[PDB]
């Protein structure tokens, strides 16, 4: 049960974000049902009245929360991995349009989940604003927690690879566009019952054999980080 607050751009904070640049659901409650029209950017995807702007190569972080800002962000049952992919906004998130920017599993160096570290970055994980045309994006990041997810959401509803699924509106003003966004993948329909990923046994199956749902990150994508890169309590 989590929630976006907001973005920083360059380290620099947004400020609250909710209803604001955020297409904020009302409550942190994930979606679970795959086929979903709330898996594209959860259950209240509408245009909201602000765009965050950004250049290409600017760090962009987002900033997770449970209850209040700065909590303890997701409850630590959740492991699971973190993704963040990007639409042009003109297309509502409707279609083959998502590309995915970042992922992060399990880490074997560290013997940790994405969502663990994600708790001691005081919910803050970025990407590298890619060199896409100048507009309007979408950018959906997206926890995916697997303490109940060796069922099927479509076998048992009550269980499931649980979604928290948040889409951050950003205009892009600054870019040479040397990576023209491709054609990506659908929410919903990019995840099924047989994607790698999504029917996991965190309680038997070793996080070392996990393998995170495709799509794979795209060849133009910069990276990220999953860290605390502003102190939102210095506020
Ligand atoms: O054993 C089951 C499973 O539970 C996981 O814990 C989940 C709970 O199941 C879930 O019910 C709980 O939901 C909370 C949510 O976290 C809170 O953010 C929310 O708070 C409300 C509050 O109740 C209202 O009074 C106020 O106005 O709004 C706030 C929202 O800011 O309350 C909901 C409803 O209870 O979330 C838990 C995860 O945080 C365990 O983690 C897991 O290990 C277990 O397997
Ligand atoms: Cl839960
Ligand atoms: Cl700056
Ligand atoms: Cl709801
Ligand atoms: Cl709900
Ligand atoms: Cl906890
Ligand atoms: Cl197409
Ligand atoms: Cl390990
Ligand atoms: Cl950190
Ligand atoms: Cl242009
Ligand atoms: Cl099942
Ligand atoms: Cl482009
Ligand atoms: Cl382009
Ligand atoms: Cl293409
Ligand atoms: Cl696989
Ligand atoms: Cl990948
Ligand atoms: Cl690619
Ligand atoms: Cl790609
Ligand atoms: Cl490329
Ligand atoms: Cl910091
Ligand atoms: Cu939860």
């Amino acid at each position: 049960h989590t929630l976006v607050w907001g973005v920083w751009v360059n380290g620099v904070d947004q400020g609250d974000g909710r209803n604001i640049y955020i297409r904020s659901p009302p409550n942190n409650n994930p979606v679970k049902n795959l086929t979903s029209p709330d898996m594209t950017c959860n259950v209240d995807n509408r245009v909201v009245p602000k765009s965050v702007p950004v250049n290409a190569g600017d760090t962009l972080t987002f900033e997770w929360y449970h209850n209040t800002r700065d909590d303890d962000i997701i409850a630590s049952s959740h492991h699971g991995p973190i993704a963040v992919y990007i639409a042009p906004a003109a297309s509502n998130g409707q279609g083959n349009v998502w590309v995915k920017l970042f992922e992060d599993a399990y880490n074997v160096t560290n013997s940790t989940w994405a969502v663990d570290r994600l708790i001691t970055a005081h919910g803050q994980h970025s990407v590298v604003v890619p060199h896409v045309a100048p507009g309007d994006y979408l950018f959906r990041a997206e926890i995916i927690a697997l303490h109940e997810a060796d069922s099927l959401y479509s076998q048992n509803p009550i269980r499931g690879a649980q979604f928290y699924i948040s889409c951050a509106q950003i205009t892009i003003n600054s870019s040479d566009d040397s990576t023209p966004l491709p054609a990506g993948v659908p929410f919903p329909g990019a995840y099924t019952d047989s994607t790698p990923g999504i029917q996991f046994n965190i309680y038997t199956t070793p996080a070392t054999s996990y393998v995170a749902p495709p799509p794979s990150v795209w060849s133009g994508a910069l990276g990220g980080s999953i860290a605390q890169v502003g102190d939102a309590s210095l506020e």
